[PDB]
């Protein structure tokens, strides 16, 4: 009745994968160099590379600033996280060996406190790595004002908030680079896919290198990684230049990317006057409270956090919702500082204390939101939360 | 001349089929084809289990990092590892993304393999494992190999991706460790698109592969398992359980169902392939200036290698030149020696044993032609009268 997701896709994305079957190329090729050039346009970012998954645009996003010519980071520099979001926005970090340094949330954005930010940044600060938080963009004239003119990285796990934006500026194109996820409950699937975009030429040419074996085929032949190419084939087939990965995306996810892409600007559309819609009808809710918006969200989802002394209780609400047929999810980590097991691998901290992420995992969930209109289901979704 | 280029379609109607089922059915992430696919992949090769990923070298990712996760840590930093000179770039990465030290050992340039006797010198009691590499399609002698562990405390691994479907004593390449990687990239064995496998018997690693699969949660663990012990019954709480740093490295539901219509093949594959190795031994069995690779058991023959014989006055590039001219597609053996790698290797901690001649003269003197599914006798003699 009332799902997290639904398709996004029309006959134009399996007319994409026929042509993918009908050119017997299936190998990264021709489409996801396409999307690629179309992703960057959309955006606004110079460059864009598209991956496996989400997950490995944040592993190449971390791993890129280990292999500038002079290193961005090396190990044990700090980076600052928020409480709340993916796992894979937390792994690349212990597994670059970075020291981690969390920081709450703002109950309200649902995205880092940004007094709690201006605190915690210090001269150890080497970057912060932010996330915008179910399709709500954090308000990046705050937090460039707190980074001031220091030498702190920037950079921002986009995954769940493609087409949110700041100041008319997209969320994603904030950081030295930004990602992007298009699995398939988000904004547009590709089945599986990530993308990195940025404007950073070394940054984009390790990108290419990390993303296909550390070998040298995808860079131009004048590159920042290698300088100059051979002109002798043989001698750049199986040129190794950098310790990355095989994560590169299928032609299949490229072609369907493209397609995907063109529906964007729908598919935004129809999500916010979905939110629209369902702010007006939580409002003035009796007992939950909503996402406070920053900039224009994307709208991923749409979240609750139980009022505090409403005496409501979060494992009856999820009852109520999945008994009526609404599914429904926690806000993703939740409080990830709760993962004491898989935190005994990592080099961490918390700032001062992280008490509203650990109330959002308690008190809060979230249902889903569409590129399709769901003032039904919104309508719904109140009435079972009378 | 003639078209004789590295690889070609393996696929037919039934692959095609395949992901049209999967179309149809409109559930595209990993799924119940991959799990099928897994189930007849682990039968296929005798393993007790089989996990299939976005690729070998995510295969080969997983397949270290998980040594650091059992409870009984099987690996920490800074631990011994012991690898050939030549492999694939992906088998050393994970090496080096885990902070193993790693230490580099000559291949025996008849059989391309980790030199047996420098093998034996290697091994100190501070190896902690050995990264063994099949290459080509040529395993391993794993009998000598086990011998030189000889009850020790040292783990064995294979990096299975140029070698599926070969085998050693009726034993298939791939099973002999206690991991095992395959990959199943276009131009390899069997085809998806791009794909990697890992393979075990112990149900931990098993275990442990499955959560750092996928985002290291706790969805895909069985409700009773040696990673979290056992699963809790409120979903809203396993919903989003986090307990390993791992990855999102799923192959695609479309993967798995092209996957299971090529294992049907793989046996005629196979069979192909070793005609094909056979009539190219006797084409150039004696040839006056270039050694062929010398087989190990049952080889799979990936690919066809060739080394210039010492005092030839014969040049690499002049025969790269000749069978570019000719259609010949063809590739350098692999990494080659990859101790040239400064560029790379500045961010290693590792150390060489003895030396690597073998693997340096192999990267001066080596290349490898193609070998595939389907009958080459033309193209072998047309490889032949040009390599005159
Ligand atoms: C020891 C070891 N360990 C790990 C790995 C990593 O496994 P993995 O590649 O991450 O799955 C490997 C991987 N080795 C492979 C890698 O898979 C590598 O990518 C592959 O190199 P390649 O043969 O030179 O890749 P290629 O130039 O893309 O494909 C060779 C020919 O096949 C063609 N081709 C590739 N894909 C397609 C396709 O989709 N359609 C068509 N028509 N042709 C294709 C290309 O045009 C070439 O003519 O061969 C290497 C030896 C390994 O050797
Ligand atoms: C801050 C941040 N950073 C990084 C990432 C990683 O990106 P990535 O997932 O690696 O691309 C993420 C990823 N976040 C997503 C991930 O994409 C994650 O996998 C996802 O969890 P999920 O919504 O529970 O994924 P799911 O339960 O497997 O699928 C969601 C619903 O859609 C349905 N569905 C999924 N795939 C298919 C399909 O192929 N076909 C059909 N019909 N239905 C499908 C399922 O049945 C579910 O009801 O939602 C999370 C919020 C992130 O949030
Ligand atoms: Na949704
Ligand atoms: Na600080
Ligand atoms: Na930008
Ligand atoms: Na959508
Ligand atoms: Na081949
Ligand atoms: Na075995
Ligand atoms: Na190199
Ligand atoms: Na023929």
């Amino acid at each position: 009745n009332y799902p997290l997701a639904s398709s996004t896709w029309d006959d134009l994305e399996y007319k994409a994968i026929q042509s993918v079957l009908d050119s017997k190329m299936f190998t990264m090729g021709e489409y996801v160099k396409q999307y690629e050039t179309q992703f960057a346009k959309t955006f606004g970012s110079k460059y864009a590379v598209m991956v496996s998954s989400g997950s490995t645009a944040n592993l190449l996003m971390i791993a890129a600033l280990f292999f500038t010519k002079k290193p961005r980071l090396k190990k044990g520099d700090e980076i600052i996280v928020p409480a709340v979001s993916w796992s894979t926005t937390y792994y690349p970090l212990q597994q670059y060996g970075l020291r981690v340094k969390f920081v709450d949330i703002d109950i309200n954005t649902l995205n880092i406190d940004i007094e709690s930010l201006k605190e915690a940044v210090t001269d150890s600060t080497k970057a912060i790595l932010t996330v915008n938080l179910l399709g709500n963009p954090n308000n990046f004239d705050e937090i460039n004002k707190i980074i001031g003119g220091r030498d702190i990285i920037l950079l921002e796990d986009n995954c769940e908030s493609m087409g949110a934006t700041f100041n008319n500026k997209c969320a994603g194109t904030f950081g030295l680079m930004g990602t992007f996820s298009s699995f398939y409950s988000n904004h547009i699937a590709t089945m599986e896919g990530g993308c990195i975009v940025t404007d950073d030429e070394e940054i984009y040419h390790i990108l290419l290198c990390i993303r296909a074996h550390g070998w040298t085929r995808n860079l131009p032949k004048k590159n920042k990684v290698t300088g100059v190419k051979s002109d002798d084939q043989f001698e750049e087939s199986f040129k190794f230049v950098l310790p990355g990965y095989n994560v590169r995306p299928l032609e299949m996810s490229g072609a369907i990317g493209i397609e995907q892409l063109k529906k964007l600007p729908r598919f935004i559309s129809v999500r916010r006057k979905n939110a629209e819609y369902f702010l007006d009808k939580f409002k003035d809710h009796p007992y939950l409270d909503v996402q406070q918006e920053t900039g224009e969200s994307s709208w991923f989802g749409f979240s609750f956090i139980i009022k505090k002394d409403s005496g409501v209780i979060r494992k009856q609400l999820v009852e109520n919702l999945n008994s009526a047929g609404i599914e429904c999810r926690p806000i993703v980590t939740g409080n990830f500082l709760k993962n004491t097991d898989v935190l005994k691998y990592f080099d961490y901290t918390v700032h001062n204390n992280v008490d509203n992420a650990e109330y959002l995992d308690k008190n809060g969930l979230f249902v889903g939101n569409h590129q399709i209109e769901l003032f039904d289901e919104i309508d719904y979704l109140r009435e079972v939360l009378k």
